[PDB]
């Protein structure tokens, strides 16, 4: 029954120039602040409706009426991730097949089995910071990415990236980032000329080969191994579908490996980085979290059971995900003609985009203090209405890695708070870099050891 707001248009380009910025999600949040709970965004040949209120998003999350959509971003990265779990349609046969095969790799029982290898990498992080000299500082997102990449490599695939042995990032992730940048930049401007893009397109082939060589090696080293593994790669290679009784095909396996290597570390690094940012900006909250870590983590290394008792650290992480969910949007399509919210008619196939940071600032849900960092909002999880808090997506297409991410992040943040005091020595000004995920660029701290020993 109502007509939808729309931001500024530019002739035949429609709204597209508004995203000529390196911070498009933050630009869309500002449009949502100006225009409200829903607005229409048009580009040449596509329309998207952006949702920001829990009132409308709770309906969008009704899986009888809306299914996951492959947004323009997911259609773009499908060039690399193929029909892996993140980039396949719900009704593409390999989605449910791979979901069925890999679900058991993300249970609590699987988490108990990953714990010792998560501790392996977390101890390496703590030892790096213990070994810094006087007046040296920490590049926070850089070291969080070292940890999370190593953790998914070791836990998932028994592969050691050995990121803490490197002063620059592992070539695999440099090659991935550079291949994606090149693929993006290429979508514009006189492409077959003298240099083209890659110094005549050679660097992309090299970067593609880096990624294919690593996938080759992860698979070959497993098959040649005379040790028993039971990890994510075991299920990828050998798990049979409970429905059809067949394993994943070889091509899809390659896509799942690169999907999980990337999905399994990037957003978790961003979460750890934002959580430490908010802690040093809210020293009362840091103190409360540090007291919990000291009281709970009484052993030289944490046990799985002790990580489960880091209740306040978990609330800290959820509140960082509330303010800056590091995968900040997900996309849905209308299965049939329908009316959203009693007021906005949709046609079959219409795209809805959930603007998660704005959902998480809905004052009718959280109160007027939405910009404050207050972990106590999560003291009682049953008090949060359904579909108010969605940093991991929705329904059967929600993040399969959610518990892995939160166990890793709770473990590591707990050990950080046990072993160091933290100083915001530069009075860092939050600068949020946007790729397909969010991170606090240039965030640096100093860590003063509490001199607490690590069986590390
Ligand atoms: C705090 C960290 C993380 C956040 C915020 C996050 C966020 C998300 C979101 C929002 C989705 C839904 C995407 C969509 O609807 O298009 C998703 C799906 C997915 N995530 Fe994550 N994720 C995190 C960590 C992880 C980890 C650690 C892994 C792997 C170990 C992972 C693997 C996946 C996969 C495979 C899917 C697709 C699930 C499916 O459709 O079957 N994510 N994640
Ligand atoms: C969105 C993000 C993600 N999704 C879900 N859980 C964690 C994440 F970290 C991402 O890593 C983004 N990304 C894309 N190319 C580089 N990075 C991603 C990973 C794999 C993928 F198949 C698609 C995809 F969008």
């Amino acid at each position: 029954i109502k007509e939808m707001p729309q931001p500024k248009t530019f002739g035949e380009l429609k709204n597209l120039p508004l995203l000529n910025t390196d911070k498009p999600v933050q630009a869309l949040m500002k449009i949502a602040d100006e225009l409200g709970e829903i607005f229409k965004f048009e580009a040449p040949g596509r329309v998207t409706r952006y949702l920001s209120s829990q009132r409308l998003i709770k309906e969008a999350c009704d899986e009888s009426r809306f299914d996951k959509n492959l947004s323009q971003a997911l259609k773009f990265v499908r060039d690399f991730f193929g029909d892996g779990l993140v980039t396949s349609w719900t009704h593409e046969k390999n989605w449910k097949k791979a979901h069925n095969i890999l679900l058991p790799s993300f249970s609590q029982q699987a988490m108990k089995g990953y714990h010792a290898m998560m501790v392996d990498i977390a101890v390496q992080l703590v030892q790096k910071w213990e070994r810094l000299n006087a007046d040296e500082h920490i590049e926070v997102p850089e070291d969080m990415t070292r940890l999370t990449l190593d953790t998914i490599g070791l836990c998932g695939f028994n592969y050691r990236f050995n990121s803490f042995y490197r002063d620059q990032p592992h070539p695999f992730i440099t090659s991935m980032v550079r291949a994606l940048d090149e693929a993006m930049n290429k979508l514009q401007r006189a492409n077959p000329d003298d240099p083209a893009y890659d110094e005549n397109k050679r660097q992309f082939q090299e970067d593609i080969k880096v990624m294919n060589d690593l996938v080759d090696k992860i698979i070959a080293d497993r098959k040649a191994s005379g040790e028993q593994s039971d990890d994510l790669l075991t299920h990828m290679l050998n798990g049979k579908d409970p429905e059809t009784g067949e394993p994943l095909d070889d091509e899809n396996i390659r896509y799942q490996i690169i999907t999980f290597l990337i999905a399994g570390h990037e957003t978790t690094s961003g979460l750890l980085s934002f959580a430490l940012y908010f802690l040093v900006k809210n020293p009362h909250v840091l103190q409360k979290a540090a007291e919990e870590a000291a009281r709970v983590l009484v052993d030289p290394v944490p046990s799985y059971k002790q990580v489960k008792q880091l209740k306040y650290v978990g609330m800290v992480l959820n509140e960082a995900l509330r303010l800056w969910p590091t995968a900040p949007a997900f996309s849905l399509y209308a299965k049939e003609d329908t009316v959203l919210g009693g007021e906005y008619p949709l046609e079959k196939g219409d795209e809805l985009m959930v603007l998660i940071p704005q959902l998480h600032r809905d004052k009718t849900i959280w109160g007027d203090d939405v910009e404050e960092f207050r972990p106590e909002r999560f003291e009682n999880p049953s008090a949060i209405p359904q579909h108010a808090f969605k940093p991991f997506g929705n329904g059967q297409r929600a993040c399969i890695g959610q518990q892995f991410a939160l166990h890793e992040a709770t473990l590591v943040l707990g050990m950080m708070l046990k072993h160091f005091d933290f100083e915001d020595h530069t009075n860092y000004e939050l600068d949020i870099k946007e790729t397909l995920t969010l991170k606090p660029e240039g965030f640096v701290v100093k860590a003063k050891s509490k001199k607490i020993p690590l069986g590390g």
